[PDB]
């Protein structure tokens, strides 16, 4: 079903994350965790407190597919365990977040073609830098488009908000 999903996605805020590559996804799929660019990592902490849910949206630079979502369960904190994040510095990297993930299926632009950023000049919403705020809207569409991942549960994800 939908419905827990839709309950998580209520009133959030979504943000495109852009990876150079795969590795990248892998290892935030397997470690529950992102780290961004400090222009980045302001404004998702700005919006970590001020929304009930925020949600990345993950797109390998390319790949011409997203890889996923999911949800901010943490604002960025230093001195955790050292990710091996495969740079295209890693001091010039932020702090880390901790995430859940909603969804780890992928979805090709093609089937987002109809959805358009009003917070991009109404461009499609597979364009976008590294960071940019999706609509609420747009958002919430373009997550419902992705493949149900039957082997999450949302119970967890729920408590959390």
């Amino acid at each position: 079903g939908t419905s827990k999903l839709k309950y998580v996605l209520q009133d959030a805020r979504f943000f495109l994350i852009k990876s150079n590559n795969h590795e990248n996804v892998s290892l935030a799929k397997a470690k529950g965790v992102w780290s961004t660019l400090p222009v980045n990592e302001k404004k998702l902490n700005l919006a970590f407190r001020s929304a009930r849910s925020v949600i990345l949206i993950f797109s390998v630079r390319e790949s011409g597919k997203f890889q996923g979502f999911a949800r901010l369960s943490s604002e960025s904190h230093h001195g955790g365990s050292p990710i091996h994040w495969v740079l295209p510095s890693a001091k010039m990297l932020g702090g880390v977040f901790k995430i859940d993930w909603i969804c780890r299926r992928e979805l090709p632009f093609t089937k987002s073609a109809h959805l358009t950023n009003p917070w991009n000049e109404h461009k499609p919403v597979k364009i976008g830098r590294d960071g940019q705020e999706i609509e609420l809207e747009c958002g919430t569409q373009l997550c419902l488009l992705f493949p149900p991942d039957e082997s999450i549960d949302l119970y967890q994800v729920i408590h959390k908000m």
